[PDB]
DNA sequence: GCGATCAGCTT
DNA sequence: CGAGCTGATCGCA
């Protein structure tokens, strides 16, 4: 059963062949500054493993590391790019991530370590990561006969598993989405995480201040208005208060008990003081808790910035997440979280914030995919989509327009993206299912080529066992023909938003790719900091304001061409708040 | 400690 | 109605 492999105690020669399997590993989930416990090589003359302090201090690995023309196949290079910057070394030459390339064959599968993408090609001569490290509180290195042995066998599936993971993408037509999109842009991202983003931490300290002297006199209120003290945070004992004690209407139910959600709470507002207490109370303490506290615990002490991790293998549609911390959800809707974004700053004096993001990208995909004559002509003509989706479902002129129906119509607009269905549009307008189910109908008799795109591309989904997006990403559903109506249903959205969604995923990614080549020809001091889903957060020096303005919006315009314009909006100012 | 449940923040 | 991450509580060991 064992594999073979020299335990090296120096670097040589045959380890640096212009081609093989590399392993550099980080153990911990967050790399940055983190340690490299164990590295491993796998090409034509064998199968190797160094210890780090050797390698990462020998000029001819470092070198062949660095060397573009020396190509290597890893599996999350990224990881190993970033927690090497921070030591800094340069990693380059790497050919094929099969972290990548199994997350673009099948994003359900959720292959988050080499085990799992080698099980996708019936190979299993690898144990999977947790088996080897354990989890959680018992997670450990490993000593070095268990560790060696496990980086040169996912060394050695990486070196085998390249040709039929390529074989297959080439069948998909997706050889080019990898190669040219993904592993750029991963690179990309390592850049990104890497140069992090400054936080003004004293700001935070004074609005955590402030938010606990709100907190105390509002938490004080709550135990006036309910005569008794108790965890407000606690669902369980805050639904005994509302809905025993103070007698308060049972309107929506959960699975263990009383539903005590922000929309149910805003129903029953007119009933006792206590409701708009306890939403200012989740308002302030959601802020404090996890915007400030939460923001606080992940700043580095030395630099004072929050270096993100992008996770670019997890979606489903394509779209990047981010973790430790998350920062695309740092509150912007309401003013007073609004004001969290105050405390993210340039990392360099005399530095600006440059923000640009997509303007109804999503929609203008749809307007392209379903080849809609109105939806088209509404975004060649820069209408506002959402007053124009009312004039036509509602049947009156612009001026006619009211608030109330710019907003419903706004609603179904999303609905539609989002995949269209009778319940969760009336959920969504507090409205009854068959009313939202009128809206629908009217929506589909005014954009008629946007109600075919909808039924063909379910009848594809079934036809084929997935859908597609503009660059050849794909979602297989095999829930689809399922006789479960619930099953069934859902996949049905994920049909109509997936190449939605995931389309306008595929225009940002390459959008970045685009904008980087840019500042490097054009010998920009300007860096990606952030990107938003639709949007990308840039820092650069202030005499480089005006180059951005027109940079960067046409950049992101000219990513592709479809047959709507694409609109980008763009500010910048001292902090994030106030690129704006 | 572990994780299920609920709640809330973003595009 | 689509796609995510994280904090507090509570029942569990
Ligand atoms: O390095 C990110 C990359 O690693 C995976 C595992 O293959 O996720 C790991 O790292 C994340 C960020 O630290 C953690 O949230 C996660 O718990 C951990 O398994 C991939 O999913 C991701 O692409
Ligand atoms: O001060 C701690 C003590 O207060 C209680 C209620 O008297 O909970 C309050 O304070 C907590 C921590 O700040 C909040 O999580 C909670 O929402 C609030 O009601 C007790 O539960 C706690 O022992
Ligand atoms: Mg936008």
């Amino acid at each position: 059963k064992k594999m073979a492999f020299t335990l090296a105690d120096r670097v040589t020669e045959e380890m640096l062949a212009d081609k093989a399997a590399l392993v550099v590993e980080v153990v911990e989930e967050n790399y940055h500054d983190a340690p490299i416990v164990g590295i491993a090589v796998v090409n034509e003359h064998g199968r190797f493993f160094l210890r780090p302090e050797t390698a990462l201090a020998d000029p001819q690995f470092v070198a062949w590391l660095g060397d573009e023309t020396k190509k290597k196949s890893m599996f999350d290079s990224k990881r190993a790019a970033v927690a090497l910057k921070w030591k800094g070394i340069e990693l380059c030459g790497v050919s094929f991530d099969l972290l990548l390339a199994a997350y673009l064959l099948d994003p359900a599968q959720g292959v988050d370590d080499v085990a799992a993408a080698a099980k996708m090609k019936q190979y299993e001569a690898v144990r999977p990561d947790e088996a080897v490290y354990g989890k959680g509180a018992k997670r450990a290195v490993p000593d070095e006969p268990v560790l060696a042995e496990h980086l040169v066998r996912k060394a050695a599936a990486i070196w085998e598993l390249e040709r039929p993971f390529l074989d297959e993408l080439r069948r998909n037509e997706q050889d080019r989405l990898l190669v040219e999109l993904e592993q750029p842009l991963s690179s990309i991202l390592a850049e990104m995480e890497f140069a992090g983003v400054k936080v003004d931490t004293k700001r935070l300290e004074q609005m955590g201040k402030e938010l606990a002297e709100q907190l105390g006199t509002v938490e004080q209120r709550i135990y006036e208005l309910a005569g008794q003290e108790f965890n407000i945070n606690s669902p369980k004992q805050l639904g005994v208060i509302l809905f025993e004690k103070l007698q308060l209407p049972v309107l929506k139910k959960t699975k263990t008990g009383y539903s005590t959600s922000a929309d149910v709470l805003e129903k029953l507002a007119p009933y006792h003081e206590i409701v708009e207490n306890i939403l200012h109370y989740r308002q302030l303490g959601k802020l404090q808790s996890t915007y400030i506290e939460g923001l606080l615990k992940v700043v580095r002490p030395d630099t004072k910035k929050v270096h993100t991790i992008f996770n670019q293998a997890l979606t489903q549609t394509g779209r990047l997440s981010s973790t430790e911390p998350n920062l695309q959800n740092i509150p912007i809707r309401l003013e007073e979280g609004r004001k969290i974004r105050q405390a993210f700053v340039p990392s360099e004096s005399d530095w600006l914030i440059f923000a640009a993001d997509y303007s109804q990208i999503e929609l203008r995909v749809l307007a392209h995919i379903a080849e809609d004559d109105n939806l088209m002509e509404a975004f060649r003509r820069d209408l506002d989509i959402h007053t124009k989706t009312a004039m036509d479902i509602f049947q009156v002129s612009e001026d006619e327009v009211t608030p109330n129906m710019r907003r419903q119509a706004k609603a179904v607009n999303f609905g539609i993206v989002y995949g269209i269905s009778d319940y969760g549009l009336a959920q969504n307008l507090n409205i009854s299912r068959k009313e939202a189910a009128e809206f629908i109908e009217r929506y589909f008799e005014s954009f008629p080529g946007v109600k075919r795109y909808m039924e063909n591309i379910v009848q594809e989904a079934k036809q084929k066992g997935y859908v597609t997006t503009l660059l050849h990403r794909r979602r297989y559903l095999p829930d689809i023909t399922s006789r479960n109506f619930n099953v069934r249903s859902f996949a049905e959205r994920m049909a109509m938003n997936t190449p939605i969604q995931g389309s306008a995923a595929d225009i940002i990614k390459k959008a970045m790719i685009d904008l980087n080549a840019r500042l490097k020809e054009e010998r920009l001091q300007a860096h990606l900091l952030l990107q938003v889903h639709d949007e990308l957060i840039l820092e650069a020096p202030k005499e480089e304001m005006e180059r951005l303005c027109r940079l960067v919006p046409e950049v992101m315009e000219q990513a592709v061409t479809l047959r709507v314009p694409l609109k980008v909006d763009y500010h910048y100012g001292s902090t994030w708040y106030d690129a704006k």
